[PDB]
């Protein structure tokens, strides 16, 4: 349920300690829905108006974070209007107010983190921020026994003046590995793998940060983030 006490929410509101906002509220400078509230310990529901001193106090809807398995076939963006977004797969209110911090092409699968927290958005997808994206990648040939020190080293992607930060290459078998990169360039990762001669068949992203994908989450699902995951994916 969301509820929280009316001197809670003065206290927030106003910027003072819960024992001013018991002292204004039994003042009776707080009103709700009309009527004056002596009360502290008032239930505030969502769907009250409150005010202090004549003076709305609207509400605000705490912010929404989202773990979703993103499946082939859909854009993250309402960028392109020739392929249908994820929302498709979202059944929440207002489902249009989510955005994807940190979008997946088409056909790349894996975790995309849905929310409406600007600012937890940023911190996460800046290009100035160092924040580690590990992907499960398939390959159209087996392995280059350099490229893990060559990604190491870092590559230049075609036409950039500058290399690719260091990015570690677990081989799980010749055709499939795992790669954690920092960085969050154009393509990178398909980039990266033609530069040295290959060509990603299949891209799956399994973490960003501190969130990693459930296991058990299936291609097309989703699920809130837990209040530690929100703490800090990175
Ligand atoms: O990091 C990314 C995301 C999409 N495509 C890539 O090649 N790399």
């Amino acid at each position: 349920g969301s509820h929280m006490r009316l001197d809670k929410f003065i206290a927030q509101q106003l910027g003072v300690s819960r024992a001013i906002a018991g002292r204004e509220i039994r003042g009776n400078r707080v009103t709700v829905d009309g009527e004056i509230v002596r009360n502290a310990a008032f239930k505030l529901l969502p769907e009250h108006d409150v005010a202090y001193d004549g003076n709305p106090l609207a509400q605000q809807h705490g912010p929404r974070y989202f773990m979703l398995n993103k499946p082939q076939g859909y854009v993250c963006s309402t960028d392109d209007p020739d392929h249908p977004t994820v929302l498709y797969f979202l059944d929440e209110p207002v489902a249009w107010k989510l955005h994807a911090a940190g979008r997946l092409d088409i056909d790349t699968t894996g975790l995309v983190l849905m929310t409406d927290d600007g600012q937890w958005s940023h911190r996460i997808t800046s290009p100035r921020h160092h924040c580690e994206k590990t992907y499960l990648v398939t390959l159209e040939s087996p392995v280059a026994d350099d490229t893990a020190e060559q990604f190491a080293k870092g590559v230049q992607l075609h036409n950039e003046k500058d290399l690719t930060k260091p990015a570690v290459l677990e081989v799980i078998t010749p055709t499939q590995v795992r790669l954690t990169i920092s960085e969050g360039r154009y393509h990178q990762v398909k980039r990266m793998f033609a530069a040295v001669g290959n060509h990603v068949v299949e891209l799956h992203r399994e973490r960003i940060g501190g969130i990693t994908l459930d296991a058990d989450l299936a291609p097309g699902e989703y699920r809130p983030l837990t209040e530690e995951e929100i703490a800090s994916v990175v």
